[PDB]
């Protein structure tokens, strides 16, 4: 009855793994549209067109920083493409234009025989992710592009009001950070949100990249990302258990979470 569930009913296990349960490839884009550089991550046999997420490092940093959503995502039914920025200086207006230009490229090759991404991508169900200025361009691509179906920012970066947005957004924080400290971007962020589904999960002791490509905590944190891209971008409600019931309830408990906020339920 709903079109865009894919891939079979989700565990605590399938969840936490570090794949999901489909066959991926990647592929660099030839002519990048409107940024610097792309990888795109796909599954071979998802069973159906799937959503596309976009991810966006913060300043300085390349794909390498946040590149294992690539592989953690696709292996459970998304396209993603990570970029590049066309400058490592890039601020996070910039890198949210640079974001949608990337989302839209995806559309462009979901359109496109020789790619292939050909006839993979439902280019109706789009989402956003990042890290730091990224992270900040995300939450700036979710307030002016309000079709997008879900964002989820790591330790985000801005300076700009968030209180106009309808995405629902989960945003993950590392407690410790001193880039881009809480108390300045992520709890001000969740707070001016009232008008959206949203989540905060709080990494205890969680320096500025706890959440970043090889980070010890990829478990529970590529669990997050993936519900939230699940629940929000394929509807598929099978995912709300880990968000809002017992299971989430049952991470309370663990070392990792310092904290979690969040207004279920999602109905």
């Amino acid at each position: 009855t709903n079109p865009y569930q894919r891939g079979p009913d989700p565990t605590v296990s399938s969840l936490e793994a570090t794949r999901g349960p489909f066959s991926t490839s990647s592929f660099t884009v030839s002519r990048p549209s409107g940024y610097g550089a792309g990888t795109v991550y796909y599954p071979t046999n998802a069973g159906g067109k799937v959503g596309a997420i976009a991810v966006v490092p913060g300043y300085t940093a390349r794909q390498s920083s946040i590149n294992w959503w690539g592989p953690r995502l696709a292996s459970h039914g998304f396209v993603v493409i990570t970029i590049d920025t066309n400058s490592t200086l890039d601020q996070p207006s910039s890198r949210s234009s640079q974001q949608m230009a990337a989302l839209r490229q995806v559309v462009s090759l979901a359109g496109t025989s020789s790619s292939p991404i050909y006839n993979k991508v439902d280019t109706a169900r789009l989402g956003v992710m990042g890290w730091s200025m990224g992270g900040g361009g995300s939450l700036i691509s979710a307030k002016n592009n309000p079709s997008l179906r879900a964002a989820a920012p790591q330790a985000p970066w801005a300076q700009e009001s968030f209180s106009s947005v309808t995405v629902p957004t989960l945003i993950v924080s590392c407690e410790n950070d001193s880039i881009a400290p809480n108390s300045s971007h992520s709890f001000p962020f969740y707070n001016q949100m009232t008008r959206n589904k949203k989540a905060n999960l709080v990494i205890n002791g969680g320096s500025h990249s706890c959440a970043n490509s090889g980070n010890s905590d990829a478990g529970l944190i590529g669990k997050y990302g993936v519900a939230w891209m699940k629940r929000f971008m394929d509807d598929d409600t099978r995912y709300s258990k880990f968000l809002c019931g017992a299971e989430h309830q049952a991470d309370l408990s663990k070392r990792a979470v310092e904290a979690y906020k969040e207004n279920c339920p999602y109905l």
